[PDB]
């Protein structure tokens, strides 16, 4: 009753790995480590198979040849790191609500690395609680370079355990719980989902197609995958996108001020135009 399986087993050479690293760096600015190679292999072989290739050299050539193919997106999605959580670095939220309470008119926020949507929905919940759900008062724009995580973000479905940081009131007001097969699952209510717009934006663009200026820009835990030149380039692009007294929120381990002096620290990893 034994019938050994065996599906296609290809080989990622040192040379090919180095090539993958250069390509993603030039494209998305992401700097990969040598300890991610087994991971890179497991996620990329699936592309080789789907396309019917059995050579990493041939795959990389189709990519290098055609700089605009849809395959470039599958390549990117395979190598990004999307770890996130609802209300991560929670100290930022009371600060945002504080800022919003002042700046009247339309309060606009840009979440520059949305991942699967946890950060933008955290922002929306904070604003809905602070300002109330009323059309015209505030809006959240969210983007990411990865289209797989953006599609999940757009669906707004999460497992109830991922929401341990919400109060029973936020849960009731902003989500619908599931029953039967898809239970233990909740979905963001359409009412709250209408206040956030999702779009794919690669931070390495020399020009962003975003509805700025913004009162606040969240750029948390992404700069960590880029190098300093790349980081400085992006930060300088955020400058014209910030309204006069706007806020730039960075990730726990990021220090922006040391990259561009036009930014100044104001709170727990929060910057303001100097
Ligand atoms: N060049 C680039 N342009 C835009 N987004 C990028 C990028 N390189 C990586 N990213 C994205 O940055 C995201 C970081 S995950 C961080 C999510 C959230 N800000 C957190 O603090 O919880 C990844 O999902 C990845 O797709």
């Amino acid at each position: 009753s034994v019938l050994l399986q065996m599906t296609q087993r290809l080989a990622l050479s040192d040379a090919h790995f180095r090539r993958i690293c250069q390509l993603i760096y030039q494209r998305a600015g992401i700097v990969l480590a040598d300890h991610k190679r087994d991971m890179v292999y497991n996620r990329l072989v699936r592309r080789l198979r789907a396309l019917g290739l059995d050579d990493f050299g041939r795959y990389l050539s189709m990519l290098e040849a055609n700089q605009n193919s849809a395959e470039w997106q599958a390549f990117i999605n395979a190598l990004t790191t999307n770890l996130t959580a609802f209300f991560r670095e929670a100290h930022h939220f009371p600060i945002l609500a504080e800022h919003a309470r002042r700046r009247h008119g339309e309060y606009r926020v840009w979440s520059a690395a949305a991942s699967t949507g946890e950060e933008p929905y955290s922002i929306a919940i904070t604003l809905a609680d602070a300002l109330g759900m009323a059309p015209g008062r505030w809006k959240v724009f969210a983007s990411d370079i990865d289209t797989e995580v953006l599609e999940k973000a757009r669906s707004g479905i999460y497992r109830l355990s991922e929401l341990k940081t919400l109060s029973p009131q936020q849960l009731q007001r902003y989500f619908m719980r599931g029953t039967g097969p898809h239970e233990g699952l909740v979905r963001v209510r359409q009412e709250l989902a209408n206040y956030v717009e999702f779009s794919s934006v690669n931070l390495l663009e020399k020009q962003y197609n975003v509805p700025g200026p913004f009162d606040a820009i969240f750029c948390r835990n992404v700069m960590i995958y880029f190098d300093k030149t790349t980081q400085e380039d992006i930060l300088r692009r955020f400058v014209p996108l910030l309204k006069p007294d706007g806020l730039l929120f960075a990730g726990h381990s990021e220090n922006f001020s040391n990259l561009v002096r036009e930014f100044s620290l104001r709170g727990q990893t929060v910057y303001a135009l100097s």
